[PDB]
């Protein structure tokens, strides 16, 4: 019987299919099929409440591993029994480079939220910083920003000169500066960008939209996920990524309880093979996202140039390359799991106000 995996489409799903989905299906004799979504838990909640679950494995935001565990949607793993050791025998829990954010999480890759411009369209002046993203005088034009408050409030505060720490024990220090007053400042900063006659905002929802909007000249700068920009660059689109105030984030799979392949163990077998050392390394032959396992990272590094063409080195394109980390923010998933409802109410009220005061 087939196992249904849910992921984010475009270049990301392709990297998973080619790197580890199709190999897993062929090895195990369990078909592995892919469904596109755009994140969150609303679809799976609707399926579960209807008693009609068709999804088996979900590629999920870090915050959704926490929420989906707490809501009883996802299976709590017994990590070193359920996931495979590294080839040298290292248990999975010691091979994955840090701890899981929830008992329902297993890592796949790390990705960055950053931004890009089209070098052929932007003009002679070139954006270089997150402050430039907000600078409508030096760089007039529309911006594309993510549909949700998450990631936007962080970059708005850093563009306002509030300091992030990047990764350290206890998470990024930025989040302690995102109480009520900091949230209000971040909302005001975004509202200012989107209301400026020399700015304005397109809200993107799907990962393919930021590179497409830049390729077509619909915005002058767009936030997005670095692997989507990387894919467009490798296809010949003259985008340039800016890594100042990039947000380093961690992605996961979760196993849907009561999905079609849950009781018979088929979904778990697929998941263990997809998240193997070889599988996670294989995905990085296709897209610039870093494997979660130390063993997989070591394979990629030893095998450079690791890209599918046998000539492009992948390490300099990774979210974790030191050159790309110089001013990063580390995403805090507990913050968003805990506070997204309260924040989203204020965020959506801000977005509704953009329309209500908009004159055709
Ligand atoms: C899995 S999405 C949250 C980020 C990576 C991508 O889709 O390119």
């Amino acid at each position: 019987g087939a196992v249904t995996v849910v992921s984010w489409g475009g270049a990301y799903t392709e990297s998973q299919k080619l790197g580890y989905g199709d190999p897993t299906a062929a090895k195990l004799g369990i078909p592995v099929n892919w469904v596109d979504y755009t994140g969150g838990l609303s679809e799976i909640k609707a399926q579960k409440e209807a008693g009609a679950i068709t999804w088996d494995i979900m590629d999920v935001y870090a915050k959704d591993t926490i929420i989906g565990c707490d809501e009883g949607i996802f299976h709590e793993f017994d990590f070193d029994k359920d996931f495979l050791p590294a080839p040298d025998g290292t248990p999975a829990s010691q091979d994955f480079f840090t701890s899981m954010p929830s008992k329902c999480a297993v890592g796949n890759i790390l990705y960055s939220w950053n931004f890009a411009y089209n070098d052929a369209k932007i003009g002679d002046k070139k954006p270089k910083s997150i402050k430039d993203f907000f600078n409508t005088k030096k760089f007039p034009g529309k911006r594309a920003i993510y549909k949700g408050a998450m990631s936007n409030l962080e970059i708005a505060l850093v563009a306002d000169g509030v300091k992030a720490s990047g990764a350290q024990a206890g998470g990024d220090l930025l989040y302690r500066k995102m109480e009520g007053a900091g949230i209000d400042r971040a909302l005001a900063k975004i509202k200012k960008l989107c209301t400026d006659p020399n700015g304005g905002c397109v809200f993107w929802n799907a990962g393919a939209q930021p590179p497409e909007l830049l390729a077509n000249g619909e915005v002058v700068m767009a936030t997005g996920w670095n692997g989507r920009f990387f894919n467009a660059q490798m296809e010949g689109t003259p985008l340039v990524q800016v890594w100042d105030a990039q947000i380093l984030d961690y992605e996961y799979f979760a196993l849907v309880k009561d999905g079609p392949g849950y009781a018979d163990g088929s979904a778990m077998k697929v998941l263990a093979e997809m998240t193997s050392t070889e599988g996670l390394a294989g995905s990085a032959k296709y897209i610039a996202y870093a494997p979660w396992r130390k063993s997989s990272i070591a394979i990629m590094e030893a095998g450079e140039p690791w890209f599918k063409d046998g000539k492009t080195n992948m390490v300099p394109h990774m979210p974790t390359a030191p050159s790309n980390l110089k001013s990063h923010i580390l995403m805090n998933p507990d913050y968003w799991a805990d506070n997204q409802d309260e924040i989203n109410e204020k965020w959506e009220a801000m977005k509704a106000g953009l329309h209500h005061h908009h004159h055709h």
